[PDB]
């Protein structure tokens, strides 16, 4: 969990974290970035959940 996150950021960090489709290595790594970068919020989550998409079991 992470508080220093306002709203969308925030947003995107649990929702990346949530993303069950996204192995451990990419949302740590989106996590990571998401960290890092806070300005790519939306940027992140949206690599992430259409990452999440295309590698939701077919």
């Amino acid at each position: 969990a992470d508080n220093k996150f306002n709203k969308e950021q925030q947003n995107a960090f649990y929702e990346i974290l949530h993303l069950p489709n996204l192995n451990e290595e990419q949302r740590n790594a989106f996590i990571q970035s998401l960290k890092d970068d806070p300005s790519q919020s939306a940027n992140l989550l949206a690599e992430a959940k259409k990452l999440n998409d295309a590698q939701a079991p077919k």
